């Protein structure tokens, strides 16, 4: 069945990979109605004026839904593809991290001066981000290990962390080093009676899982997070390398980064469906960022035959399934229609 | 001597390597410990975090704006005034400053060909990108420093473009003149309006900035700014405190030390401003002293209009400012 509602519903489980395709084609490709791949190519201010409506977005720490609005929707485009990345590798893949998802990413041999001063460098950069998100005012972030998905965030306060992916093992482990979760005999008759009569005494698994932890109990998680040996991968092509952090507001040693932006032109059996493809690769696509891909869209009017509409997609997010569950703000959703005025999906 | 005054902190573009504070007067933090050596500097909760929102509150629209409201903590300013963005970053390693006479025995580094290559890729979108902010938008200024060189990108106050260059040679100054930069020769050099343009596709493509021996094998020229763009990482300065006796009579040293980077002008600005803040300034015989260290190197970058002024030690007062001239 469907569902709908006048504006985009939030998920919040970080994805790899957006596509969205439409029948009217974009204002860089206009010249050309053959089949065949197009640059998306930027004009004049447009990506600094993206990037200064992306900052003016965030400067308090968490979103302010009143700024105005940029005048190219190109600077739309860009401002939705940007977010703060530590640690910095050029020529390593740093996201997504669960082992069963990496393709085979090649080796990079290292010193161990590099890999120890980064080790070094990302105590404090951690410690920096939990404090300013603890006793601070930061909206939340998120942390992507060997093992697992992590994220930390605010109740509309109260504190909220949730792990995504677990085993039984890493649930067990994280019992050992004391953290608290609010997860989702005969025998010894039969050794008394073997015993009584003098017979010789000698003759969970639950598939994944996620879990949540409120409050007070959320400092065990971070001292965790610091220490185990299971978090560090000491053998394999992320070999001493720490876990990756990600936020969309400047922090300590955070690099800024963008997405991959392509598109193509298809055309087919000589019929009226010429069809036009965008795609934003290379990195995680973060939950504002189809919110602000919903204005770049209904700013250049590409729904105003509404018979004709526009979808979008978002993949891999099943990786970090339980980010939206424990409140009735979000949603699960992978493929979307936008119309000017509505927005619908599955019933999922 | 030439002692030179007036109310308020006088601009010097140099940038330098290093700074050191001294003082009578006991910082803040120190307060407890009452011995010689070392003191570790402190924060509480929300002071590393108030300096970050203030100093991009500052720079929010690529050149100062002066008018913004101060923290509470006086001593979120010590940490605003140290913060700085800067490409490329690899993790044990020097990136300024780069002129070879000038360089310690700098750590041992290899790196493989795909590294290398990756960085050089992403180092030419990365100039591109600032250089195109800064000619045809509001970005006011940006430094580059290079193995045998040092840069200047400014604009004088709709405005008149300038670029300085430092530390020249008779090789370099015949080698961009064969490169096709023609230029003004006042060593130093100046290059104005459409001019500039040649200065930036010689520093995008010329062979003598990417030295191909030593520990700097292969790694491109450094970028520096003070509003964010795209691959910046943003950073910060070393600091560390000192407590003396003065050799057995009843003064005291107190001293605080920057290291670990640039030093560019908003620096000793707001340096200024928690000076002339936590009242430290008032004591008769006593008001304090700041050194910087090594802007000789960037010598001619406060030649070129009246505004700028060569400096390299300032005393304090708590309505005026005063200096030896140089």
């Amino acid at each position: 069945a469907q569902e709908s509602a006048e504006d985009l519903p939030t998920d919040l489980r970080i994805g790899s990979k957006m596509r969205i395709v439409s029948k009217v084609s974009f204002p860089w490709m206009n010249t050309r109605k053959s089949t065949g791949n197009v640059i998306v190519k930027f004009q004049t201010n447009d990506r600094f004026d993206g990037m200064q409506y992306f900052n003016k977005t965030f400067l308090n720490g968490y979103e302010d839904p009143t700024v105005p609005l940029p005048v190219s929707p190109m600077s739309i485009l860009e401002a939705a593809s940007l977010f703060y990345q530590f640690p910095v590798i050029p020529g390593l893949k740093m996201y997504p991290r669960i082992t069963a998802e990496q393709e085979n990413v090649s080796r990079v041999s290292l010193a161990p001066l590099v890999t120890s001063t980064m080790l070094e460098q990302w105590q404090e950069c951690y410690a920096e981000l939990y404090s300013s998100y603890k006793k601070g005012q930061r909206g939340s972030f998120y942390v992507a290990t060997a093992v697992c998905n992590v994220l930390f965030t605010k109740m509309p306060q109260k504190l909220v962390a949730v792990i995504t992916h677990t085993t039984s093992a890493i649930r067990e482990h994280l019992r050992s080093q004391g953290v608290d979760f609010e997860a989702p005999s005969p025998m010894k008759l039969a050794n008394q009676w073997l015993n009584e009569i003098g017979v010789s005494p000698r003759t969970d698994r639950a598939g994944f899982q996620c879990l949540v932890v409120h409050g007070s109990k959320i400092h065990a998680l971070f001292n965790a997070l610091m220490d185990s040996d299971v978090v560090h991968e000491k053998t394999g092509p992320y070999t001493k390398i720490p876990p990756t952090l990600i936020a969309t507001s400047p922090f300590l040693y955070g690099q800024l980064l963008s997405l991959t932006k392509s598109s193509n032109i298809f055309a087919k059996a000589g019929t009226k469906c010429t069809e036009y493809e965008l795609k934003l690769e290379n990195g995680p696509v973060l939950p504002h960022c189809a919110k602000m891909m919903t204005q770049f869209i209904r700013s250049t009017n590409m729904c105003s035959t509404e018979e004709k509409p526009v979808t979008m997609q978002v993949m891999d997010r099943h990786t970090s399934q339980g980010m939206s569950d424990w409140t009735e703000t979000a949603t699960n959703w992978n493929t979307v229609t936008i119309a000017e005025n509505c927005v619908k999906w599955t019933k999922n």
